[PDB]
């Protein structure tokens, strides 16, 4: 359960 970086969008994603 983490906030990921993607390069791709320039936002943070929700993650598990």
């Amino acid at each position: 359960g983490e906030w990921a970086y993607n390069p791709a969008t320039g936002k943070f994603a929700w993650t598990e």
